[PDB]
């Protein structure tokens, strides 16, 4: 079932090395967004937060 | 840095329904470009063009579970 | 927070066949424990117990391509 | 463009203290070999040799978090 127990939306570009977007499925009704930080740690981001939607579009532009 | 950039060749032609997960690697020092790797339903992995409008579209839709 | 592990809950029972890849993240300033995140063939992710002999044996069989 | 095996080249010599994480990718659709990628504390990625005893050993110590 869902990996992501808690989801943050208060983070800025810089610490994020990569992001992984997992689509909803029979074992999780929510989309999961896992960010890999420069330090190797992982955090779950809220996929609906407009802030987080912005962060993705930027990483995607190389900005 | 033995493993550098994974996607020198990309694609814009992917059917969103074949996509299971997406990984967006940001510009790093080791790979000075953004790489986007889609894992397909059958396990295959393909490099996507981060700049193609369509790909930007598909990412935003996946994110919204649209 | 200071302690921000991702793996709150851990399992020891998964059958090797369902595992695609595994990531082992060492102890850090922000996480007092070793985290093992398994990526299943369906794209689902689950935290494994690094201390469980069942788990150590799975890692070894994966490595051996066994 | 399709992504198969990431590791053209491998090494059996890394010092454990430079390793921040390890990813073990089992044999799959598009890569009929096991691949081990270490992410160093400086973010570089190195392909490790999964058959080399020294590597098999590093993985188990990283698991035990020793």
């Amino acid at each position: 079932r869902c990996l992501c127990i808690k989801t943050t939306s208060g983070i800025h570009p810089k610490n994020i090395q990569s992001l992984e977007v997992i689509g909803k499925g029979t074992h999780c009704n929510q989309v999961e967004v896992i960010a890999t930080l420069k330090d190797g740690r992982k955090i779950c981001l809220d996929p609906d937060a407009p802030r987080i939607k912005k962060i993705v579009q930027k990483k995607l532009a190389g900005d």
